[PDB]
């Protein structure tokens, strides 16, 4: 039993702060997709139309977030991938299959529920046209988009897009969040895509504000993730570096009164521990653990566990 | 083979207007294949190898009228982007080939018969990366085999208005006095406007073309809708007011029929939103719910 | 076994129509250049001197085609080149072309013919940039023909040697080249000079006729293939002569002039049962009145 | 075994002076680099992440020589680079590798103490590529080029152990941060520095990004380089002191002069580096007639120095 | 050592007026050679090493100085141009050529040759406002700090010498105060200005002694054409003297003389082709004659229509 | 006895024909510079300044043929250079030049101080440049012979020399470059410490036709050695009459293209000879004056 638009978009207040209108987009075009699976293809004599995504925010706003929880309010399948990893190469149309094959991988290697599967492919804007190199996998991936079967699959692509609030301004001539609604596919165009790339992704979806969760995750879940990096460098100093929740979320709110961003998350976080590293090799200590009255009111030092 | 008549009104039930330009591109793809199945040569003279150059604006149907000639001809089809091969891309040139092989089932023959379009020409106008894929590219057109292959190179050519206005009423009008000379001062390399002797020009859509092309192609959005609520057990009806409130919407963009599907969504947002959350008849879409996507479309239980 | 010039103007005249002194030339010039690789640089104790060639005519006077034929008739790998578009790094490029179009071979590919179009665009730094490859760095080997209009050079000519400009072009000098815009190191690389005349009413008449690829065989073929003959009367031949003319295209704008004074025609053409069609001079010129229906 | 943060700190207060908050971030940043290269690029199953580092602050205030003292301190090869012979030239992408062919020279080819080095890149603001100060095409190309090596690629040596010390003025980045944290002086607005506010300012995103560690140099000031010209084992009074010494003359600089020197060098916004170009002019002519005298010693004041009018005192 | 006061008063009798530029350049020569003999360290502090900038126009005798500097030192003298330099990597080891030919004239005396100065032309030419262009800067610069001759750079003096001719703007553009000449302008001169004319901060770091040269004038250029000893007049004198003829310059021919110079803004280095200009036809039938000596008027300068007063 | 300048001057006349301000400037030149060397590098107290020479003029105009003929008419050792094959490895390629100058010599150390050198196209090393200071390193003087007795002749073109005289001055060329400078040398290319050693100049105006002929057959790249190659490699002997070479020299001065348009002249004449060549079975061609100046009957042909 398909859940209703209106629940996709409840279920998805729960894990996502703000972005409503985003939120009614990707539940609109989630349902839809998967109403037409079920269905079949044709209906009715007339053939009904793939609608693809396309996420349009800035980095830490809950793009990936929101792809990987779709994945999950519908016991789905679910895939990353980086375009970034993709240019330069035509090697890399035999790697483009291989979000296929992971796909399969958490999928159990069930050809049906791999076609319900969901893809989401991260940093789009960065491929954008080395640039004969780097379409290349515009045209590559666009093969998948139409399926070879992954027709019967999700694609979400994200993306920055840093210089689409100039181009757009170029042409509609409010804030960013009012100008990314007058977002079009002419757009994109004149930003680095090929025609027949934005063609296969009719759903455009806008995000404003960063997410704090979002951000939370950025210095936690990645492979090199900020707190992990120093933990690393405390550890090779026989002491064992802790982030505490409170303090994780403190750091994402200062990024986001800054208006940094994931981009501003470091400058933080060092100014954070660089009285602790700077006389950290002249103590004896097991750990140190930062606490949010160390980040916030940047008052207490970080404590010290003997 | 289809005569060019034949092949004329097929394309009249695909794409709207534009009976200039499909008038030569009946007799253009009805000259090449019958052109192939003769041969090269024949009766001691060798045949001229006719491809085709579209010049239209964004929108128009450059791209429909490419696909269409594939489909009534039973005969495989793959698309391209000039600005794609721009600036070891030599390599990247015979990937449209192997993607012709893909949906040809890798038959060296019927690839042969194959059709290939190439979008935003216009674009490559030199700069010497640019010119670089002019005479790349140009190296299929005739043939190393491509030789037997239709290219279909299709543009917007903005400046080329202008051009054309320095040598010689509507654009319409100057785009039909539009000479090989005018596409040199463009950007294009004399070699490879001597590869496209067929030259098909097509003109700006009006209000009534949007409408019919929402409503008559197989594949029309409403059409799709109308499905897509059908397998809700809705009934989608758009009004004729509601349909030529889109198009006016569309023309008001310049998207031509590109943006066509970007306003029918908008419109029939909220109500895909909650529309399997409700129990009634059908839902009847008005211009009152499009040209200012203010109410709500109607509701019957 | 190499061609004589002969040999060469001979397979020329079967793709160039007249410009017989442009071919005379350029056959000495390209039959020297590999009779001398052949050979070797040095002959005898004594170096013998590279013959670049420099093509001056007028737009769709047979530059780009003379050139092109050059290649295929001695079996060289050919590639062109817009000077317009140059860049030091991509003067390489032209290279890297030429070993594609012959299989990465280093020694067919300094056998190869480059053309670099519209020379009287160039700005300086490319005079001088592809002034490298000239001497060689190996680019030596390969043989330059550098093509251009020279709109402006039928005059600097006139201001020195005080008839028509086929007349004036003959009287081309290396100082006159340098007045134009090119530097006198650029012009010293290209010591044979080819200059080819404005296709004349005539000319062109013959082009549409003459030519094994002439547009008129290749329309009587393709109206051939439909059980139909087609006819051009000569007042229709001249008709078109004159309408490429009055829009200065030159060659170039022949069959874009034949095209749509036949389309109305190959439309309805497979739809009708008759004999043959004749294409009169009203049918050009006038465009109103349709051509002649034999049953 | 290496210094701690504050043994490395504790020594560059002997050769630079303030910049207190800059020699702890230096200090730390250092120390986590050579921590790293001697435990190994991977600890634990986790990748450490190289510190590279942006210095930032007006021209003379020490960036120079705060990098120079660094590698002498740790004994270890040093090479600098100016950002401004990079740009105009195509194939200047391998005069970048130049840089190491000459840390190999003054390593004496070892392989491995090359990669222990430390690189300093001088003038990178000069780089960007923006509309403040209007070739950029060029200038982006280099931060591009340079930056393939900061992450690391006939010497065979990888330039990813080598640490990277990029100085620079940054003239108008003093105002893109008052553009943004808008709602002090200048060295609490440095203090505010983002990557975001370089990015505005000309340079790339790929580029900032392997530069976390940014540290920041004040205004040397009256104070501060009075003692430049005192304190130093080798300071400007000290250098004519001798050179009037070996005259069998004493040389002594009043404060009054000293102070003098400094607001002369202040007014003129050269820092530090425009000091000794103040002492030459005023001991000039001293210096002319000074081997054709007979006298105990030559005192300078401040008359001397501001006015220039008056002569130094002789005492017989 | 000769004191700053003889080396200053012996470059009088080579080079006329620039006389505060002397005065710099006497100081530092002296400094740098009484910081030879003593030692790079003296009494436990490190003497800073005082290399050389010259700032004037062309033809105001900065070569000139350079020249004569060696002359008063019997020291090993070589030029080089700052021009010959740019535009080459290989010329890294173009930049140590400077160093042989300075051994050259030295007969290969480590030594001496370290005692050597070395004048630069045309620094003010590679200045980047590129690459190529400071890529010497920076060459150049490894040689000013000091490093098969096994010389090291460290002990020889160096002397850029330049025209400049976009430092008098710069200097203007600064030194101005809300809303004089370029010889007071040039004294104003500072570290910073060049920085902005186009020379990297570690070059001007390493030349600390900046001097400056002023625009010869008329009664200036009057005065190079008689009192150096080896003045124009005084060589063609010498060259109509061993052909037994007498040469005299009416004081009306040598202020001509000094006109044409300023006219064509060469400065003293137009002088001599100018001389030659007047005295050619004279030259040429001269030993085909038999006369005591020769006279050159004003109207064989200025009008050059009227041929010298010849004396029998 | 040395010859009085008027002596100089009068046996240039006889190898030359016109330039008579320039063989005036040179005689002087040439008699003051050995007339130094005679009586020595100081006189009476005073040092005397080296007199070099810089020879400005189009090519074929006789620079080279002057300094030739300046060495005969002195029994001095002469050589030639050409300052486009002059790199680091070259500054040791400079001394090349002298080292010739003692193989003429028979190795005399001071007959070939008394020499004479002349360094050709000096107007292709302007940088507009590592051999001017390479090649000024002779001028002043360092086999153990000192290269400051030899009197050096530097000839040039300077194409672009017309026109930055002419952005100053502001007649024909030969009243432009009677205006010449040596600041506008320096424009041109030529570094300040390389002018100041070439203190007298002397400027050409006219071509000469028996240079010209020379020029078609001395030089190691003459046309008639290129020509006489290619019909070579046919198995054909070109021969070239002194009255058809003479006849190629007049053609290039009624068209006043110099020795740049002798090539378009040689090319027209043998362009018939060179198309139906490879298609007949011959000796020898033998090119006449009637082939170049009329063109209208084609060269000899000995079976």
């Amino acid at each position: 039993a398909l859940p209703t638009p209106h629940e996709i978009r409840n279920h998805l207040d729960d894990y996502v702060i703000g972005q409503e209108q985003a939120k009614k987009v990707l539940a609109v075009a989630v349902y839809n997709h998967y109403k037409r699976l079920r269905n079949g293809d044709t209906s009715n004599g007339v053939e009904l139309g793939k609608s693809n995504i396309l996420l349009i925010g800035p980095t830490g706003s809950g793009k990936t977030l929101l792809a990987e929880t779709l994945a999950r309010l519908l016991d789905v399948p679910f895939t990353m991938a980086d375009a970034t990893t993709l240019t330069e190469a035509g090697y890399v149309g035999e790697d483009v299959e291989n979000i296929i094959q992971k796909l399969l991988q958490k999928c159990d290697y069930d050809v049906q529920k791999a076609q319900r599967g969901i893809v989401y492919i991260d940093e789009i804007d960065k491929i954008s046209r080395r640039d004969v190199s780097g379409e290349g996998v515009q045209q590559a991936l666009l093969k998948l988009i139409e399926g070879t079967d992954t027709s019967k699959i999700l694609f979400i692509c994200g993306g920055a897009f840093a210089g689409l609030d100039k181009v757009i301004s170029h042409r509609v001539e409010a804030s960013e969040g009012e100008l990314l609604a007058q977002v079009e596919p002419e757009d994109l165009i004149k930003f680095g895509l090929i025609p027949e790339f934005i063609g296969r992704l009719p759903v455009v979806a806008t995000l404003n504000e960063l997410s704090e969760e979002a951000l939370i995750q950025i210095l936690k879940e990645p492979k090199n993730a900020l707190t992990k990096q120093y933990q690393a460098l405390f550890n090779l100093e026989g002491v064992d570096l802790e982030f505490r929740d409170e303090a994780l979320d403190a750091i994402a709110k200062k990024a986001m009164a800054r208006k940094t961003g994931a981009r501003g998350l470091r400058s933080i976080v060092e100014a954070a521990l660089l009285d602790t590293m700077y006389d950290l090799p002249s103590m004896e200590d097991v750990e140190k653990v930062v606490i949010d009255e160390s980040v916030i009111d940047g008052q207490s030092e970080p404590l010290l566990i003997y």
